[PDB]
């Protein structure tokens, strides 16, 4: 499937899941797709309220506030050679490119990895202070 694609990105199935996603967050997740050496795609922007409820009380949220309601986060999934991974190291090549992105850019990007407790790699936000809702 692969062997021919010289450079794997996701760009078509990052760009369907970034629709409603908070446009300066797009700008910022595009670029680092160029940027990334690690292929990755979008597996949640936008969230409804009800998943968010579903969240709160399944208890993976502490909050029914969260920034993917209102464009300003995404999720990203690792696709090493197109083949799903969760490991940590690809989500940290990931934020790297963000990083780069988001500063060329001059928008701050808050990156889960970076969370004080429970780092998780895929979730990455327009800040509270930048971008208030
Ligand atoms: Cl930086
Ligand atoms: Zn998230």
């Amino acid at each position: 499937s692969l062997n021919d694609i010289e450079e794997i990105r996701f760009t078509a199935r990052s760009e369907e899941n970034l629709r409603g996603v908070h446009p300066d967050l797009v700008r910022v997740i595009r670029l680092a797709l160029r940027y990334s050496l690690v292929p990755f795609s979008v597996s949640e922007g936008l969230r409804s309220m009800a998943r968010q409820r579903e969240m709160v009380r399944a208890g993976s949220s502490q909050t029914l506030r969260s920034r993917h309601l209102t464009g300003h986060a995404v999720d990203v999934v690792a696709m090493p050679a197109g083949v799903v991974s969760w490991e940590w190291d690809y989500y940290a090549q990931i934020a790297v490119a963000v990083r780069r992105a988001a500063r060329e850019c001059g928008i701050i990007v808050e990156w889960g990895g970076e969370w004080k407790t429970l780092k998780d790699g895929p979730h990455f936000q327009l800040t509270f202070r930048d971008y208030p809702a």
